[PDB]
Order: structure tokens, then C-alpha cells, then sequence
């Protein structure tokens, strides 16, 4: 039976009591909280927050404590829970957040925020921690945010989203959670820090029916809209129903975000997913993100995710699959790519990108790296490793010279002569084989005659694939073979690229000191020839 | 002499001692440890752990305890470390360890954990801290772990090893430590933590005996086996009787972990060292394993090591020597490489591994990557820079089509000529040159003839390195020089890949409107000529 | 009016004094630190620092307490902050830290420490937060400090220098901190870690007048000489008076930093600054670091500045510009360029570095990459994407053989002829263009004859850029065309690199089964000639 103690008596400077009113607990009075975790408590942890912030004093939530209306942690406040089991079970109606954090250097630390976690039920919406957009530099460090669920989507902020965390705030860092939720993570501020937190909203294992739809209780681990600056280095994101970490792109225009050393693994929908799903705009875009470093498995719809998006960078991360693939997707195929390009949903390009230095492993031989027609202005890096997966595929042979391919691209072409005069027309067994390192093509050209119309003066065969309307600054080819020419004895084949259409390769050949462009006029039905060398083209 | 106050009294809720009654330290009544760092208080600090779990209160040890049975920190329960001189000396005996922490969110904030220290005694044998099997999202930081160590190799973990830290948990956090012990660190779970940690166990400065041997009480600094998807980031890592940073590969399964921005130095076997000892199977192999933007150097038998590894990734790290390592290393010199792939002790391949970006620095010239026969499906990137080391080495010039070396690897081959009949023997002054770049490898071949036995018919060079049973998309050869040849005014030379044989080149020659192949026929004793040209291999 | 308290009471260890004698708050008896922010504190805190060390407790500043001395924070002491208002108001004069924090495992958490901030001031001369040589594995942690500043360079570290943090320590780490200071934070020590801290002076809001100049109170973010082994990750650095993240150079010998991971915006030097300004010498040099994975943007000076250093990488950022640069800079344009490769202040050349995987864009076209002359052992790596800036730019085409541009460099050259004897002169439509890809260099080379005197015997093109005393493994050259030469029927021109000076490529001709060098005797006034091919040189 020892001394009473109250946060509103005044004590003397020497006085236990006043030492004690450093630390608040909300079971203290006058605030009295109860400890049952079942009565209501959030007029008592209310009165404390208020008290804290108005005599500069530190907030310690020392049991788990039921709350049905939002606490606001403004002014710089810190919540300091005591143990690991103290904390928040959030009673809060659908439109409000269990705990909403703003103003400079305000945070939370430990324990629980815990919502109802009925991810099954058709009627219960509710929202976990909001940083909302006058936070600055406010954190959330080493605490299990879960539970928060909202089945079917909203409409609005005002009929419950299903947010774990939701950031807009600046500088928010959130740090050492576990964050579980229909939204594990949403961000939508600047220059926040996600660090080694574990996301999840376990998915595979939720007895939700499949096929995934709209009304899915389980969707991103990280879902970013407006997003910049942000670093989201050293999660653990894995078993979600939609993608691990996506930026959009869907009403946000996110730059600037760097995704680093993570491991992104199981998830319904892509790994690291970055792509437009609304028309790109000035307001709504995805540019300047770089994944570096990460290792991405077993995602059911690709790996990482490009789609319509400009000037991101996908550098030095391992890609990968293996068959516990057909055992948690089992009846449900997904495109299983380790690395993929695609146009935005509108049809944007991908623009700009740079993929180098990756290790794909792909055991059915799926290309590690798909290029989708209309990309331009990335760079495949040649340290990019597919050894182990597919060869980079590419939808169309333009792409090899309105895109750089250090990492090689091999395909085949049908050749035609252009006789200056007349016809000619080559046997199906004709056949263009070009391959494409950076900024040079390798040709070979076999040309077999089927048959000709009064062809006379000058040759040109064609069509180099990705050279029309191109320039070059140095090419070479020689003809290594032929047959059933009109040549005299002495008289050789010669070829140069067209300077004027740099898609065809002139042919003639030599008169002692002088060249002459007749090689048309000796050509027969039966001719043959073949032809190899390179283009540098610009 | 102030009130009394015991844990173990009921207080009224608005009392000075139901708020004390949150936070537990050891010394407080009915617990009673002894403060004089000597007395057991194992008892005492026993009894308080199992009250704050009972309780939910927080656990604040305020002197240095010492212990002589294991503390079990469990149920999530955090033991708080008053200051930086608190925590516990450990007497604890042989076989068990001084700290277990396992269950959900249990951990350990600050202070020190301290072994007895000894490493010359050979009877004593100690473990510091142990995350169990039961352990997810447990942690450690802050905490000065040291002085535990074990001369001579344990039988079984009942003998007592020597760790410094043991991680056997899901999600363990080791961060801000300082962990020097015969094994510093030691990684077994799952999705672990490593973060700006200082490891060494000072084996440079320890005065123990040279040679190094497997009695030692001096290992690596972290020591992973069947270790799953640790970041290990920021470490200082230095100093240490064996490896920086290990894994394997010795009846360990250990598959996509992330080594980055390390600094890892001084160490007497490798900075940073991936490789199998034990044989290859499917509980024993080190896969998916990334090393980037590390900075390793003077560790004595070499800094990046990787020995029968698949699939793992070097990038972007500065790996150097100075002659510090003539010092630090006097009388014991090792293999002093900055890269190097090597084979499995029981003779497994280097697979699928990629080596880019990283910069390489080797006054003494030794190669920077070193490459060992029988490494399949690699890719050697050009980022990398050796220009301040010596270049890349390969053990055998067939490794250049098994790879892919785009930073380039030049070699020499002896050719010879192979006519339909006869035969032609040719001066040892012929040469061969290759150099390959990704894909493609160039050419130059000096035919000199030294003798003929009535050689008749087609002509093939050979035998082009690594070319044996590969296939081409294209190729391009030119006769640039001869001399001594049986040919008509006119006549030149060709020479194509032969397309059965992709390794010879078929040399003929021309006949005005076609081609012949009897360049056999056309060869003198004192006949020469120089080829010159480069193959797109498949 | 509660019981009386006092630290230097003696109380048994079952008593409510004893157990809040483990936390000191300055208020308590017998400090009784005043409490209005006002009055001086520092006896009262400098009483209770010493009281915590003698008897190891834990020591909490409780309110924002004025002091006029250095703090001086040792023996492994930790400050607490009791919220994020708690801290000291520092009117230390000048060559004065507030605080001095050193020893083992000394520190400080949370809360305030904040100077004059009167940038304005020609006479406040203040410096904020000092780890000392004697300081190892210290920390400050989650703090606010600002506005220490010093208009005009001192001469002396006793006139005060401006400096936030300042590290002279060995692994210290700054991290979760708002550092504001005319200097924010300096560099000088060892294995230091500065992680996911926020970075200014905000000179572009300051209303100091412009042009900056060595009188003004806003230099650089970071600020490293003699700095070592550092990690800077994840830090937010922007808007500074002078570079945001430098390292020298200037009475500084700085190594082996790993800068990663960071944003670097808008500050009005460079963004990421490595140089030498003093000369090069044992005790003065930048090497080995590691820059990458930033964001670096709109910096005034250049985003990515290396100057007259060694052994450094630059792998996997996105630097950038767009046309808020015309805006923050508007009336002081800097040289706007992504990556920027210089000489030293005195000379010195950049050798040895590594630049990989980066992508540059800049709407202005300007180069993405500029290399200066002298630099060598650079290497330049393909999966640099500057498709979306200008191309890389080299100062001399020199360059090209004595550092390796994967990133392919294209130029041209006015060739000449030097016949064995006699004299031939080419018109200026004769023109040579080279590209350069790794150690290969492709060639075109058109050659018009504009008059003659009495050439005759062999023949030589010159000079190849580079290839001035260098050496080559295979070479392949033809000619594809010419006119007007004196051949007779059946002879055809062969071209092949000069062995002896290899920057010359040897013209010569066919005469059946041997070949003739006298082409010089074969051309007239009016000879014309085009030769294709590549070399790869040593």
C-alpha cells in the first residue's frame, strides 16, 4: 500500500513524484486506463497523448489497449510501447485510421496495432497507420501492424481501404515491422525509408477461393502511388495476392525511388512490379526507379516488371524459378518470366530502361529478358548472365538498332536482289542470318538464283533488318562464295554497303584498275553467291 | 531510507509502485542480485526474466551479472541493457551457451555479453549467444559479444564450439554488435540480418603459434552453413583466423543470401568465400548468392573466393592487395587473387556465376579473375576493370566457349593443314592467335610449310580453339598474304568456316565465275600465306 | 507533496530510491538543473555526467537545457533524450564543440542540439557535435542538430569552423540525424557509418547574397578529409552551399568509402565530389571508392564530379538533369553534367576507375560522360545507358587506346599516304573515321589522290588514332573500292597492318602465287581507294 501518485498533482523539483512524472503511463492517473484489453480505453490513452504533448513528458503504452476512435500522435510525440505484447487492438469504424501519426519528428515505437483481422468478412473495412501529409521525418519502428482488411474495393478514403501502413507524409521511416494487411504498405509521400521489415498478407495460405479477382481481401505488399525518393532496402516481401512491391502509374506519377537488396518471393501477381495501368501524363508516370541488388523468385507473374515506364534501371539482381512454381501456382499459370519488358496498359513504350548485370534462371528455358515491339532507348547490358534461362528474346528485329543490345540478339531474314534493270528472283533457300552486339550487326547472306527477268547494271541485295533509314560510320563485307557467274577469268565480286539506303549492300565487282557496278548483267538463273561482314551503324 | 518496494507486492493502480512495478531490474526486491559483478546471480536474474514474462513488464539489467547457467529469454520478452558496461559475465560450462533467445520478438538491447576469454587455455570451452530453431523475428543490438572460444575442433555442439553469436532462427536482426570469438558469428536460419556489425576475432595480434591449423581457436568471422536469405550489410570485418564472411557447401545447404557494402580485410584464409567442401547434393551446395559493392583487400589466400559454386554473383566490388600483405602475411604468403573460381574440393564445377563491374587492384600483377578448367555457363563482364592487375587467366582455352568472356581472353594455338590426300607439314614458325569477346572470337593464323607428301584436293586449317562440335551464325575469313603458291594470274585465295567442322576453315580458291576446291594441289614445300578473321559462335 | 529524492542519498536496495537511482534526470537533486530554457544549465549536466559514469546509471535529459560549455559525453556513456524537444541550446563560444563525445560505446540518442543559427552573423563562430580521436564505436543517433556556422574560413580549428558532425573517431555512426550546419557533416576518421540521414544548409532559401564565394556560411552535406572505410547510405542530401557528399584532396588522404544508396539534389558545387585541390602526394590522394546505386540530380557543377582520382567506381546510378536546373541556378550556370571524369586541381590524372551500368539524362544533350585528357586505366563500361543525354565524350582520340571504352567512341582522322619513295598528296576529301569498342578499333578510310612526285615502291596508310607504339593481336583490313589505279587484269589490292608501326596500315597488291609490294609505282594523280577493317589492340 505505498504513496499515491497522479500525472496532474504538482510535486517539488526533489520530490519522487516529480522524477516519476517523466514517464506516463496510461494506466496512471488521472488517466486511469484499464488492463482487461476488452473496456474501451481510448478516452484514457487520449487524455495521456494531450498530457504528453502539453508538458513534454514520454509516452509509454504498457499494456495492449482496446481503442474505437483514431489516436493522433502530432507535436513530436513518441509512443513507446513497453513490451512487445503492448500496443493498440483497434475497435475503429471503416474511414478512419487505427493511429495516425503527423507533425516533425513524430513515431511510434514497438508493440501492436492490431486490427479485427476478418479478412473473410463482407462488411468489416478498417485502416491500420496513417502518416498523413503534414508528417515530417515521423517513423514507425519494430512493430506488428496486422489484421487490417476491407473486402471489395473502395471507393473512397472514406469507406475503409484495408491499409497495414499507408505513408504521405516526408522523410517517413518505417523500420523492423511486420506488416500484414489487404495493403500490407501503401506509399504516397517523399523521401521515405523502408528498412528490413517483413511483408506479407499470406495469400497462399488464406483459404480465399481462387481465381484471384477485384474482390480479393489480399493484394500488394508494397503498393505505391506518388511515390519519390523513396529507399525500400532490406524486406523480406513475400506470399502476397497481388505484386511484392509495385509502383504506379494508376493515378501516380513515382520517380526517384531506389529498391535495394530485397528479397521478393511467392507472390500472386510480379515481384517488383513497376508499370501504367491509366494513360501516362504528367501526373500520372513511373520514372528514374532503380532496382538493384535484389533476389525475386518464384513470382507468378513475372519476376520484375517493367511496363511502359522510362529511365528506371534493373541492375545486378538474381532472377529466378524453380518447380516449387507449378506447386503453389498449381491450376493457375502465370507468364513465369525472370525479367520482362512490356508496353503500358495504354500502349506506352518502355523508354530509357537499363538492364545489366543480371543472373536469370529459368529451368524451362523461358527468355530470361523479353523486349516488347515499340521499346526504345534501353541498353541490354552484355554482364546480363541467361546462361541458365532462355536467350533475351525480342519481338521484332527492329528493336536492334532503336534499342542496344550489348547482350546479343541472333535471328534470320529473307534477302531480295534489286537489279538496277529487270528482275531477279531468289530460291526459298535463300536465307539472312544477322546477330547484333551494341551497335554492330554481323550479316550472312546466302543468295541462291531461281530464276531472272532481263536483269542488267547495278545489284543491290536487301532488306538489312533495323537499318532502314539508319546511318553508319564503318561497315566491311566480302563475298567468300560463288557460283554459275559471268565472270572472266580475274574479274572477283566485290561488296559495299549502300550509302544512300543503308538497309541494302551494293554488289559488283572489279576491271583491273577500276571497279564497275554491272554485276547484275552476270547473273544467271543458276547463280549463287554468299556474302558475310559487319555494320556500325549510328 | 526511503519506502520499500518489492515486484511481488500488490500496489493500487494510482500508487508510486504500480508504476515501478513496470519496469524489473534484478537487484530490485524479491529478485536481489548481487551488484558486486562476482556473487552468482544467475537465481536472481532467472526468477526476474520468468516475472517479466508472467507479468508483460520490461526487463532492465542495470550491472554486469555474473551467470553460470543459460539465460532463456523467451515469450517475447526484450532484456534491456542499462548502459554499455551492463549485461552479463558468463561462467556458464561447456556445451551450453550463456544467452538463448527464441520464441516471437524476444531480444536483447545493449550492454555486453562476456566469455571468459582465454584462448590459450586448451580445457576451456564456451558459446555466447544462441537463437534456437523457435526463434522469429529475434534480435540482438547493440551488444558487445566476446570472449567466447574452444581450443580444438568440437565432435557435436555438447562439447561446446567456440560461437560468438549462433543464428538457427527466422528473421534474426544482429546489428551494432561487436562479436569476436573463435567463430564470431555463425549463420544457420533463415532470413536473418546482419547489419553494421564489427567482427574479428584479431587473430593477427593474438600471439597464437604459426602455422594456422585446425586446432586454432581462431576461425572465420561469420561462418554460415544451411543459410537462407541473410542480408549481410555494413559490416567491419577484419583480421580473422580463417574467412571474413563464409558460406557453404560443409554440410550446408546455404541458397540466396546478400553480401553487400562490406568492408572485409586482413583475414588469413578468405575476405569473402563461397564453396563447397563437403560433396555436392541436395542438402549440400551454396546457390543464388550475391556479392556486390564490397570492398575486400589483403586477405592472404585471396579476397573473393568461389569454389564449386552455381548461379552466385560478384558485382561492382574493389578488391585489392599493397604490401601491407608482405608484412601482415611475412613467412605465410597465400594465393594473393583478387577474383578467383576454383573447383569444389571434391572437384565440382564454377556454374552459372557472374562476374561484372568490379574493380581489381594487384600490384604484383597476378591475374585479377582467375578462371579453373571445367567452369561452365559463366558470364566474365566487361565493366570489370583489371587494368591495374594482371588479366583475366583461364586454365584452358575450351573454357572460352563453355563461357562467355566479354572482358576479353587472348590465346595462341599451333594449326595445322589438313589436305583431302597427302599431306603438308608445316614449320613450327606457324602461329596461331585467338581472341574472344563475348560470342565472337577473332582470328590470325601464320601458315608456313616446311615439307609436302603429294598433297592433292581440298584444303581445312585446323584446329580452332574451343570451336570443336560448336556451331556459328556467321563468320568472316580473308587470305590477306601469301607467298610460293601454284596460282594462275588471277587466282586468289578464299577461305570459309567449314560448316561440318566448325573448328577448320576450308581454304580454296577462285576460277572466274565459280569456285574451286583444290588448294592442296596448289601448295609447295616453301609455301605461306596468312589468314585473318573471326567466327559468331552459337 | 511527495517523499524527497536524491542521487546522493544512500537508499537499501529494497527502496524506491534505490530503484530510481538507475536513471538521472539533470532536475533531479542534488544537479536541480533549471528547467526555463534560459538559465544556464552546464554545471547541473556536467555534474550529472560525471555522477553517471562513477556510479554506471543512465543518464536523461528531460528538457531543452541552455549550456555555455562543452558537453563532454565519455567512459561509454549514453545520453538519452526523453523526447524529441529534450536536448541543449548551445551558446558555447567559439573553437568549442557542445558536445565531445569519445571513448568506448559512448553516445547520444534523440531529442536537440542546436546553436545560434544566425548564418547572418560576421562575428557567431559555432561547431556542434565532435567525436574525438579517442572515440570508438560512439554513435549519435535520431538527432536534430543545427545551426552551427562561422561566416568566413577559419585558420584554426580553435577560431570555429561552422562543422554539425564532426567524426575524428574510428566506426562511428550518425545515423537517423538532421544535421543543418554550415559544414553539416565532416569526415576524418575510420570505418564510420552515416546512414538514412537527412542533409542541409538550404542555401537556396538561405537569402545569402550571390555568387557563392569562400566567404559564405553554406559549404558542403558532407565534408570528408583523411576520411577511411566509411559507409554513407541512404542519406536524403540536398540544397547545400557547396557539394552534397565530397571527399578529398585536400590535406586529406581518403579511401576505401562505399557511398550508397543515397539522393544528391540541387546543391550548388557537385552532387557526389571526388577530388584532389591540394597536390598528390603519400598523405593526399582519393582512392578506392565505391559510388553506387544513387540518385544524383540537378546538381549546379555536375552531378557525379571525379577529379584527378584513382582506383574509384562509379557503378548503377541515375544521374539526371531537367529544366528545373534553368530555375534554382537561374543567372549561375554550372557545367550540367551527369558524369564528369577531370584533372586534379594540379594536374594529377584520373587513373584506374570504373565506370559501369549507369544511366545519364540530360535534356540539353550535353555529354552523359566526359573524359579529360591524360586519364588512363579507366574503364568505361557498355551498360552505361546515355541514350537519353548526349554520347560520351572524349577530350583526345588518344584516349581510346590507353583506357577501354566499351561504350563505344566514334571519331575521325585526316589520313595521308607515305609512299618508300617519292611523295604522294591526297585531297581534304579524303577522310578516315574510327570507332572503338573495347580493345577493338574498326576503321574507314577513303583515300583521294590530288597529285603525285614520283612515288614509287611500297605503300603506307597513316596514322590510325591511338595506335601510335602499340601492339596487336589480329587485325583484318580490305579494299572495297578504287578507281583509276594502274592494275593489271586479275590484280587486286590487299591492305594489312604495318607490324613494325602499327598506327600504319600496308598497301600492297597481288601477282599470282605471290604477292608485290610496289603499289605506290601503281597510282596517278587521280587514284582513288577505300579500306575497311578492324584491329584489336594490346
Amino acid at each position: 500500500g505505498v504513496i499515491n501518485f497522479s500525472h496532474a498533482d504538482t510535486y517539488g523539483n526533489d520530490s519522487v513524484g516529480a522524477h516519476l512524472q517523466n514517464v506516463v503511463y496510461p494506466t496512471d492517473a488521472p488517466f486511469n486506463a484499464a488492463t482487461d484489453g476488452t473496456t474501451d480505453t481510448t478516452v484514457a490513452i487520449k487524455s495521456a497523448i494531450a498530457h504528453c504533448i502539453s508538458k513534454g513528458k514520454k509516452l509509454v503504452l504498457n499494456h495492449l489497449f482496446m481503442i474505437t476512435d483514431t489516436l493522433v500522435i502530432s507535436d513530436g510525440l513518441h509512443v513507446e510501447c513497453l513490451t512487445s505484447d503492448s500496443g493498440v487492438k483497434s475497435d475503429v469504424p471503416a474511414g478512419k485510421f487505427a493511429v495516425k501519426i503527423t507533425g516533425a519528428n513524430s513515431g511510434w515505437f514497438g508493440g501492436k496495432i492490431l486490427g479485427k483481422n476478418l479478412p473473410e468478412s463482407t462488411t468489416v473495412r478498417q485502416d491500420g497507420v496513417l502518416f498523413d501529409e503534414n508528417a515530417e521525418y515521423c517513423f514507425i519502428t519494430g512493430t506488428e501492424v496486422t489484421g487490417f482488411f476491407a473486402k471489395g474495393l473502395h471507393t473512397s478514403d472514406a469507406d475503409g481501404v484495408g491499409y497495414g501502413i499507408y505513408d504521405k507524409g516526408y522523410g517517413t521511416l518505417i523500420s523492423k515491422c511486420y506488416a500484414n494487411s489487404k495493403f500490407c504498405v501503401a506509399l504516397g509521400g517523399t523521401e521515405g525509408r523502408v528498412l528490413k521489415n517483413r511483408i506479407t498478407n499470406n495469400y497462399l495460405t488464406s483459404g480465399e477461393a481462387k481465381p484471384w479477382s477485384w474482390a480479393s481481401n489480399y493484394w500488394d505488399g508494397i503498393v505505391s502511388e506518388n511515390a519519390h525518393r523513396y529507399v525500400i532496402a532490406f524486406n523480406d516481401v513475400s506470399a502476397c495476392g497481388q505484386s511484392g512491391i509495385y509502383f504506379g502509374g494508376n493515378g501516380g506519377y513515382s520517380t526517384d525511388n531506389i529498391i535495394v537488396n530485397n528479397t521478393v518471393y511467392a507472390c500472386w501477381n510480379r515481384g517488383i512490379d513497376m508499370g501504367l495501368f491509366s494513360e501516362k501524363s504528367a501526373t500520372n508516370d513511373v520514372l528514374r526507379n532503380i532496382i538493384k541488388g535484389n533476389n525475386t523468385y518464384n513470382n507468378r507473374e513475372n519476376n520484375i516488371w517493367l511496363a511502359g515506364v522510362s529511365n528506371c534501371s534493373v541492375v545486378g539482381n538474381t532472377s529466378w524459378f524453380d518447380t516449387n512454381y507449378d506447386v503453389i501456382f498449381a491450376g493457375y499459370p502465370g507468364g513465369h518470366i525472370c525479367i520482362s519488358l512490356a508496353s503500358g496498359a495504354n500502349g506506352e513504350a518502355c523508354v530509357g530502361n537499363t538492364i545489366d548485370s543480371n543472373t536469370c534462371i529459368d529451368p524451362r528455358g523461358n527468355a530470361g529478358i523479353t523486349v516488347p515491339t515499340g521499346a526504345t532507348g534501353n541498353v541490354f547490358g552484355s554482364g546480363n548472365n541467361l546462361s541458365q534461362a532462355g536467350a533475351i528474346y525480342i519481338a521484332s528485329p527492329d528493336l536492334i538498332t532503336s534499342n542496344r543490345f550489348e547482350l546479343a540478339v541472333t535471328g534470320s531474314f529473307t534477302p531480295v536482289l534489286l537489279p538496277e534493270s529487270g528482275s531477279i528472283t531468289l530460291s526459298s533457300s535463300s536465307t539472312g542470318v544477322f546477330r547484333a552486339t551494341g551497335n554492330r550487326i554481323d550479316f550472312s547472306v546466302t543468295v541462291n538464283v531461281s530464276s531472272i527477268s532481263s536483269p542488267s547494271g547495278n545489284l543491290n541485295i536487301a532488306y538489312l533488318p533495323g537499318m532502314s533509314g539508319k546511318t553508319s560510320s564503318t561497315s566491311m563485307f566480302i563475298i567468300d562464295y560463288w557460283n554459275d557467274l559471268t565472270l572472266s577469268s580475274g574479274v572477283i565480286p566485290l561488296a559495299s554497303l549502300n550509302l544512300e539506303n543503308q538497309d541494302q549492300i551494293t554488289v559488283y565487282r572489279t576491271d583491273g584498275g577500276r571497279v564497275l557496278y554491272d554485276f547484275s548483267s552476270l547473273m544467271k538463273s543458276t547463280s549463287s553467291f554468299i556474302l558475310k561482314g559487319f555494320v556500325d551503324f549510328n
